[PDB]
């Protein structure tokens, strides 16, 4: 089961700068405006939607992304997350990729920004 | 909670110019940022780091031209610690906030 | 070889502050600074990028103290435009480097 | 090609997988990528840090399709503590390199 994504606000849009797309950190908001349930890799589908959302209004995809950051609050659960990011960067693969620990906001287990190119 | 501790590092989340009570410090970007470096104070006391533990810090900010201002304040914090690293970039901050601060310290 | 290109994005090596004759240059921070911008000119040209389409840079720098210094070189070179990111790091340079700087960008 | 501490921190120049020889080592990827693991053994023990120690690990590659093999070597050595972060990134590396990675480390 895929889902649909929240709304996009104001502040959740990210920023478009010198033909650079800067997502904001897109958690797994559900359009109730609650964390989405399940384990971390729902959580994770979940972000993607989140992602594809605000790429797309801004005029990119998953296919210009040239960098995506992983944060979670524990790095053990980096392979289950890796193991869904692969679904969405697939035949193409961001040059770049960071994960690194991080202080969440409450119920939220993995927040991903990423940097996109816009054609 | 205002970061995590871990393997003795201190990785704050981005403090913004909030007083205690937490009303935005109405203000210019300067006025702005000592208010940010007194939350990292707190921050940092709280994890039992200081600034002269912090190792990296990163500012955000709307314009990359606004930069010189925050330094100028960046600088009397640490003045004679410089954190070995440090990145500035351009983001999309809360309703009102001219800047925004992250910082790693040791936790000794 | 000093770069690759994935993605459309120009990826460059780090840019130490040699002359062209291959010796290290003449002066203080800032002509090294000018040097390593003179230098950078040139692999992005060859790249397809210029300074206005640079995204992030990374300072290398061997004195925290003295990036006031490469700073001034940095605004003339990034006046009208200034990239989005940028850090600024202490490292080990090659014997009488004091700065150097890599940087991402665009080709159109 | 040394590297640096500064406030209690070290911060490695990049290892690539050369042998105590010189010799660029024999292999596929994941042949290479434990050499560099034993270099990164010697210069963090030189320098008064072990892997446990490492708070951060960067990853050089000149494809992001063998990441899923270096990962496994990784993760023998980083394995009952993983670095806080990491990264991994596609740059040009000089002559059968296929793999090189830096780290930054804690010392007392």
């Amino acid at each position: 089961t895929k889902h649909a994504p929240a709304a996009i606000g104001p502040y959740s849009q990210g920023i478009i700068v010198n033909n650079m797309f800067y997502s904001s950190g897109q958690i797994p908001l559900t359009p109730s405006g609650e964390m989405v349930n399940g384990d971390i890799k729902e959580q994770t589908h979940q972000v993607f939607s989140n992602l594809k959302a605000v790429l797309e209004e801004a005029g990119a995809s998953f296919e210009t992304v040239v960098k995506a950051t992983v944060f979670i609050a524990d790095m053990e659960q980096f392979a289950e997350v890796n193991e869904v990011y692969g679904q969405y960067f697939d035949t193409h693969k961001p040059a770049r990729f960071c994960v690194e620990v991080a202080r969440l906001p409450k119920d939220a287990l993995v927040e991903i920004e990423v940097i996109a190119l816009v054609k």
